[PDB]
């Protein structure tokens, strides 16, 4: 079983690589067979493309509370903000990571609905 | 598909029911065949869910949603605190819960996610 310390550090590395625009660094956290979701995309190529599309605009990302890490899972509340064509948007999801035995993320699901997308 | 408004209302109603010690009001949110799981198997069906919540309600709880609900498709996730005190010693737990809903708008599964670092000794 993964340690909560390890899963928590991975969530912080994920947030860090988003803020730095470090696409390599994001993908390196995932397993070769991981899926991502927010069409559920799978495998390294599809994952890289998912994140490359997100990172067409510079993202400001912040964990807004402590991470919840248990068993082989972590859930975390956060914001992701971007500014383009004179408009700032702040999206407030909750993300859930599942991890494999080797400590890599095998699934991420970002949960948010319309009321969690704020155009201020 | 469920509305996000309905799901969000249900999360709020769940919080309120916990604060009011309203056991039947909590159980009424769930489908007949729902599962609960917290942090060696899920509890399944009405009697087991009732027993799960009756045991939680042995101490007075103060539950607060600490951020907006996330609701989408047939699911909702939410951040909150649960605060209780036993023999003068206070605990604040900070979980994230996830509900799945059936087509009738009842909860078919609740998972509560929290670890040791999410259990805070002291008020
Ligand atoms: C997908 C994502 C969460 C949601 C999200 C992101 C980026 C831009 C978005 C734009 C939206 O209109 C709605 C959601 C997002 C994040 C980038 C990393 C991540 O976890
Ligand atoms: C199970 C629960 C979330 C976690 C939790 C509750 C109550 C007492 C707790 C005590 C703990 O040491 C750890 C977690 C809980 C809530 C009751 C309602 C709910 O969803």
């Amino acid at each position: 079983m993964n340690t909560p310390e390890h899963m928590t550090a991975v969530v912080q590395r994920y947030v860090a690589a988003l803020n730095a625009g470090d696409l390599d660094g994001i993908v390196a956290l995932f397993a070769d067979d991981a899926t991502v979701e927010d069409e559920p995309r799978s495998g390294t190529a599809a994952i890289r493309e998912f994140y490359a599309n997100s990172l067409k605009l510079p993202l400001a990302v912040e964990l807004t509370q402590e991470v919840r890490a248990v068993a082989n899972e972590a859930a975390f509340a956060f914001t992701v903000s971007f500014e383009y064509q004179g408009r700032k948007t702040v999206v407030a999801p909750i993300d859930h990571f599942r991890f494999n035995g080797a400590g890599k993320v095998v699934s991420m699901r970002a949960l948010f609905g319309e009321k969690n997308i704020h155009a201020g």
